[PDB]
């Protein structure tokens, strides 16, 4: 029988990402007819983030020199099928236009997807007219996963069976207490969020927090191994710079130090429990960035062992 894993998370944590991304590494990928199943949110999301833009460098006075042609950049409306002849065109000059860029550095804040530079780096290939989407197209779009995913891989020779829970929190206890033997339970949490607000919790941070909360003392959950991925390190190293972690925690004196950052934001999650970093009851904790192959594959690689040693010293095997 396959080691069993479950990944919880709030929203936009990443979590989603970290299990397409096992799939890529273990699964089989994702096959040609699956992936053209993304192609219009893609290209939507192209002209959506870039509305975005344009909307913001108004609110924050940054005057464009660049001025569109295409009917995509005149309309509110949903975005159509195939894009307009020179929707291709403007979005590159948009997005290398000095008030646009000046407008994404201040992305801190209103609400742009991730994936924004992603998509305008890689327009001519999304906008051509017989363009499916890559693996690579699927790490890096946003996609609301309503939740419940299953599937197997195997790393090393040794079957895993992955348990994606998504959906309102709601939905997302139903399922904890419906899947029975879980040999390991992984939270995943963005680091990015230690600033966003909401409105019962007042914070993104908050209500992650208290998610994990959940976890660590759910009846269910007894016996599973608890891992912590910390997400979205690249994006928490980088906002850092432009929202300092003392402008939301006065009391914390690290300043531009993503990696003392990191573990302030960790130890509000841990409190008194024993824990561990992977790299170098019982929390096991790692920094990661989802959207990097190579290092979910490097950390996914250390969490086997520690799933396998813990099972090891509690008296289940294979
Ligand atoms: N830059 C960066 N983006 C990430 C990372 N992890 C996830 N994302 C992005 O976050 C967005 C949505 O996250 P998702 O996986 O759907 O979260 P979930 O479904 O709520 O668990 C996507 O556009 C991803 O590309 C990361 O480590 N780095």
């Amino acid at each position: 029988k396959p080691i069993t894993v479950m990944l919880l998370g709030s929203g936009e944590s990443g979590k989603s990402t970290i299990a397409k991304q096992l799939k890529i590494l273990f699964g089989g990928g994702f096959p040609e007819q699956e992936r053209a199943t993304h192609k219009s949110s893609i290209c939507s999301n192209v002209v959506t983030c870039m509305r975005t833009l344009i909307e913001q460098s108004a609110i924050l006075n940054h005057p464009m020199k660049y001025q569109p042609k295409s009917k995509e950049f005149t309309t509110e409306d949903p975005v159509t099928l195939p894009f307009s002849p020179e929707l291709v065109g403007d979005v590159e000059a948009l997005w290398a236009d000095e008030g646009i860029q000046a407008t994404y550095e201040e992305s801190a804040k209103f609400q742009l997807p991730d994936c924004a530079k992603y998509l305008f780096e890689n327009v001519k290939r999304i906008a051509m007219e017989d363009y499916v989407p890559t693996e690579e197209d699927l790490i890096h779009n946003r996609t609301k996963t309503t939740g419940i995913h299953e599937y197997d891989f195997v790393v090393k020779d040794i079957p895993f069976h992955l348990i994606d829970v998504g959906g309102q929190r709601s939905e997302r206890k139903k399922w904890v207490s419906f899947f029975s033997d879980v040999d390991c339970a992984i939270f995943v949490t963005s680091l990015a969020e230690y600033d966003m607000k909401l409105y019962g919790n007042t914070s993104r941070l908050t209500e992650s927090i208290a998610v994990f909360k959940d976890i660590m003392t759910n009846e269910f959950l007894k016996g599973a191994v608890k891992l912590i991925f910390l997400n979205k390190m690249d994006l928490f190293e980088e906002k850092l710079t432009k929202v300092p972690l003392n402008t939301i925690f006065p009391e914390y004196t690290g300043g531009d130090n993503a990696v003392m950052g990191a573990q302030y934001i960790q130890q509000l999650f841990t409190g008194k429990l024993q824990t561990e970093e992977m790299n170098i009851e019982k929390v096991y904790t790692n920094p990661t960035n989802a959207t990097d192959g190579s290092n979910i594959k490097r950390v996914f690689m250390l969490a086997v062992d520690v799933i396998m040693k813990n099972m090891a010293a509690n008296g289940k095997m294979r």
